[PDB]
């Protein structure tokens, strides 16, 4: 039994990070087979950030202004280009230990672990969801920059995010492993805010039904509800709306506890309207929306 | 910024997890070395729960009666003995892969890090706390015993924890790596219950200077305490008593914020009174106390 934000072991990208410099700037990279994989901001300097022409800034560079250090061993960039927003540093050695591995973009309201590092050096991992404004509520300090996101599905290691910067609000924001940026954002230095949040309906709801498997019932009632009639309380609590493809995905745990989604957001109705009276769920005094369906069966079965 | 429960990087403990095998019953191993280190229940058949005796049952093995798995690789036990609570599997291979390492008992309040294991294949990687009454609130399935819990310093792991059971009321017990059960726990399937469990104080207050930290001051107040007035509160709302120890350990968070530790605490006293009316504090409406004045330090 039990219920916690679970991480992926990550053993299989602690092997891929390395440090990556360009002048002062020193930050995070990925390297798998001959490539490394970094933020493109690393090549700006301070006066760069504020308006940098990252082709132009690019150009006047070659291999040898990247040092790149796995470890305790120098690698030597062999070449060096641009994808969107991430730089790729051909080195002279393949990494020994690259996984099985797959670039994904995910879906806002999926979820990932992160590997923060400083210096290519992890130092923690932990578990976050892909906000519906398209940031990440992380944990990062100074240096974090080219950490990555990751799921692991069967050996194979499915690479989704890359650690860019920090919002004004203490958020997060980066690209997928192409580089293309996850919300409206830009790597530069300019006034930029998240958009205003909401919550993942489809995860409040699976973590429902995780308490549920962990015995933990005094939110179940006798109602059932519509789609529609729902999603008229979701709109007016800044829930997402749920769709007929959230309640099959839900399916399964809908049969495994014999409590329907509608009957469920029956529940979840109630809790909305009414809070919680001093109980708590899962340990829990908010409803919380960064567990999947999926978290809950892999962590429940 | 952002606060979060973060684990340590799991790879070096990934590379000594194995399944152990007796019989009928499978659990996870620990190899270090050329040694394996796994639950001593790995050999109770049905009939043992109540009342194993360890010692008989033990005594009627030989060394392939243990079936160890490394990945894909059986690996060849040579020897075998018992310590305390853990079985200790002597094999033909030292473990390519091991860290640096060392074992360590852990008292309550202490976190660290637990890599959920099944069959010698680690599943998850999440971070725990030895609660006030030596259990932990992990997440365990059947098949997980043996998994371990570990903090990492530079680049050694310290094993602290070897999970062995759950208890009726969803917790779960273990052992150190030497095989001692954290707490009043026995490997048998008798009536134990759990103590009533507290909140870990000291953790509560490094917490709040966390919030401070990254720029949160709504809840701190104009008032101080004495040590003994906050204990005298705040054991009514079932938290830790508070020593002088835990007020010299949050001296440094005190220095860098501002704030002395009485007046923390004559902070908490108020939350105690007050809740949080509708605030949060680091993303919490709870107060966290699974963060400890070290951890608080390395992550801000
Ligand atoms: O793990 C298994 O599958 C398994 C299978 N048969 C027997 C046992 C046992 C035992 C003695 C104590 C161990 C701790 C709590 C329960 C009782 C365990
Ligand atoms: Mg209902």
């Amino acid at each position: 039994s039990g219920f916690r934000k679970m991480a992926f072991p990550s053993g299989k990208v602690e092997g891929c990070m390395v440090q990556v410099t360009c002048g002062t700037t020193t930050l995070n990279g990925l390297w798998l087979d001959d490539v490394v994989y970094c933020p493109r901001h690393v090549i700006c300097t301070s006066e760069d950030m504020l308006n940098p022409n990252y082709e132009d800034l690019l150009i006047r560079k070659s291999n040898h202004n990247f040092l790149v250090q796995a470890g305790n061993v120098q690698l030597r960039v062999i070449g060096h280009s641009m994808q969107n927003c991430v730089l790729k540093l051909k080195v002279d050695t393949a990494n020994p230990k690259t996984p099985k591995y797959k670039f994904v973009r995910i879906q806002p309201g999926q979820t990932f672990s992160v590997l923060a590092c400083y210096n290519g050096s992890p130092s923690g991992v932990y578990q976050c969801a892909m906000r519906p404004n398209f940031t990440i509520k992380g944990s990062f300090l100074n240096g974090s920059c080219g950490s990555v996101g990751f799921n692991i599905d069967y050996d194979c290691v499915s690479f989704c995010y890359m650690h860019h910067m920090e919002l004004p609000t203490g958020v997060h924001a980066g690209t997928d492993l192409e580089g293309n940026f996850y919300g409206p954002f830009v790597d530069r230095q300019t006034a930029q805010a998240a958009g205003t949040d909401t919550t993942i309906t489809v995860n409040v709801l699976a973590w429902l039904y995780a308490a549920v498997i962990n015995g933990d019932r005094w939110f179940l009632n006798r109602f059932t509800t519509t789609l529609n009639d729902f999603n008229l309380v979701a709109m007016k609590y800044n829930y997402e709306p749920l769709t007929q493809d959230h309640v099959d995905i839900l399916g399964p745990l809908s049969a495994q506890t014999g409590i329907a989604v509608l009957d469920m957001c029956a529940s979840l109705k109630e809790l909305l309207q009414n809070g919680m009276n001093g109980r708590t769920i899962l340990g829990s005094a908010l409803l919380e929306d960064e567990f999947t369906p999926f978290d809950v069966v892999r962590q429940c079965s």
